[PDB]
């Protein structure tokens, strides 16, 4: 009975501005941070987390496989929690930031065919990851996905205007690898998936290459029409 | 449906106990271990091959490696409690447990620097949040110890003549074993899954080779089951 809708885009183009942006506009809409966002910093689980992070960035081949199946773990809980966490509400919708889809549709396949996973990392992460997600069934299935479409020089931009020391050092063409996976499976349509329903999908693009912190009500216009077709 | 653990250290005698202890009853089966069945399919050679690196690399492939496993036990040993639908007093055997995994050997990984605090605290972390999840009610009734001197697995590795277990050290069967005792005998270790503080537990040497003679072993066996 509450909607789930996912939020794509590559690093900085905006998901967590929008995100944040929405969850004051209504109270029958609530947001499900990503854990990874919330670990890129300066309880357990975060001390875990900045440290697999900061890992990640010094050696990411020696740390992939952990990170990864640490940073969908960390969601697949923290999409839940707010599940049993909208309950009174009229018209529930929960927004995603990402989705274990993203989790290993563009991030964990970027660093495997990126060479950071070897093949046994991989199967073991993509078996880990079917069986874990077969055993939701639907709970938590989407309703939708909106894509917030961008460049990565705009995010190379956002980036080191957002200031993270740590993450000033991720370059434009790993920035052009995200972006070409998210073009390929969600725009474009094309990459496949073990999951049923994700081909009869329904996904709302936005282009966010303009600053939209002001000037964001027809980017909300979009998502409401496109919330009552789902 | 009744749920045993046979817990013990390496080439102790389990998959024997095991083998033997089926046979003796329709109402009885085994889920024997994800980790010997790689010693073929998508867990088979993903099973086969971190296996292999595990022992070129050991503070490289812990955590991936233990990982797998407690997975592909929690995997199969769900598929079968499958097994026993037409049965009166049905028990499943289970070749060792999600417990075994964590505080034998996973914790002995940490304790040996083959995984790091991080990645032993997310093993944890993983570990607690994948048995509440899909892993409730491969809750046990009860354990059996099969417990043999750390001298005795060792000779036991070289009559399976596992190649590349006969490079299992003699010092590595020693604190496998000194961790068995302390969590099973003198409840030396504590754990985070209460209910199992109140496990009642039989512990049987196995010292004794019992390929022929296992019937006062069954008879104990039997009895405990019977004490349940
Ligand atoms: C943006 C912080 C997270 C990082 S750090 C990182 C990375 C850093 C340095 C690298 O080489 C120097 C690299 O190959 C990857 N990639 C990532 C993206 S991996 C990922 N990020 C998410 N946010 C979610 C998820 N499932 N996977
Ligand atoms: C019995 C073969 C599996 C291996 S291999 C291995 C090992 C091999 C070489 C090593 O040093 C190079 C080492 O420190 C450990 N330890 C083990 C035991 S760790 C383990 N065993 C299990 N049966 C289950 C589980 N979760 N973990
Ligand atoms: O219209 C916008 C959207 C985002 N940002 C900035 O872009 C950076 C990245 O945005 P966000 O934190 O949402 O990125 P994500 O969650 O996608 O990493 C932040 O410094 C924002 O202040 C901006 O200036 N204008
Ligand atoms: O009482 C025994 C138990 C085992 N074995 C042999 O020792 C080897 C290793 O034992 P097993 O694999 O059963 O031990 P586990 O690791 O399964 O506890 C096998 O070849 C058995 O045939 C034996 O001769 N006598």
């Amino acid at each position: 009975r509450i909607k789930k809708i996912s939020i794509e885009g590559n690093i900085a183009a905006g998901k967590s501005t929008f995100v944040n942006i929405l969850k004051q506009l209504s109270e029958d809409w609530e947001v499900v941070p990503e854990p990874v966002a919330r670990w890129s910093n300066v309880t357990m689980e975060q001390k875990n987390g900045g440290n697999v992070l900061q890992m990640m960035y010094e050696k990411p081949e020696r740390w992939s496989f952990t990170f990864q199946t640490y940073a969908c773990l960390s969601r697949i809980r923290a999409q839940l929690a707010s599940l049993n966490g909208l309950k009174d509400a009229e018209k529930p919708v929960l927004f995603f930031e990402r989705s274990v889809y993203s989790d290993r549709y563009i991030f964990a396949s970027n660093l495997y065919e990126s060479e950071s996973m070897n093949e046994t990392e991989w199967t073991i992460y993509q078996d880990w990851h079917d069986w874990m997600n077969n055993q939701f069934g639907q709970s938590l299935e989407l309703d939708g996905i909106i894509y917030l479409q961008a460049t990565p020089e705009t995010c190379l931009h956002r980036i080191y205007l957002r200031g993270r020391n740590e993450e000033q050092g991720i370059p434009l063409e790993y920035l052009e690898k995200l972006h070409y996976k998210h073009e390929s499976w969600l725009l474009h349509r094309t990459l496949k998936t073990n999951f049923d329903y994700l081909q009869e999908v329904p996904i709302l693009t936005l282009d966010v290459n303009e600053d939209f912190k002001d000037k964001y009500e027809s980017l909300v216009e979009k998502v409401k029409e496109f919330l009552s077709t789902l």
